[PDB]
């Protein structure tokens, strides 16, 4: 209802690049509803592409607990942990999503390098 108005209004903005006021409505939405997956999703993905990669980690784990079949959202996780240097959890994240989705070539790529870096 307003959930869906704000986590829509958070869409346009997201969508635009608009980041700082795509998360001040994901935000709104998730207070009214926090069972949205796409909401936790795309509140990740924002502070993702504002390099905020703890907060992107944060909102990630709780839209894989609603919807764990969201392929993905594991390999931005991935994405994450190796931005921070958790390569460990990048492999696992990479390899999780890689059973939902084989033909990520990125996921591939990623997970392949990650092994590199700690050897
Ligand atoms: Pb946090
Ligand atoms: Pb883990």
């Amino acid at each position: 209802n307003s959930a869906e108005a704000w986590y829509n209004l958070g869409n346009a903005y997201y969508k635009q690049g608009d980041y700082d006021e795509a998360i001040e409505y994901y935000q709104k939405a998730l207070e009214l509803d926090p069972n949205n997956a796409e909401a936790w999703y795309n509140l990740g993905n924002a502070y993702y592409k504002q390099g905020d990669y703890d907060e992107a980690i944060e909102y990630y784990q709780k839209a894989l607990e609603l919807d764990p079949n969201n392929a993905e959202a594991w390999y931005n996780l991935g994405n994450a942990y190796y931005k921070q240097g958790d390569y460990d959890e990048a492999i696992e994240y990479y390899q999780k999503a890689l059973e939902l989705d084989p033909n990520n070539a990125e996921a591939k790529q990623n997970l392949g390098n990650a092994k590199q870096k700690q050897g």
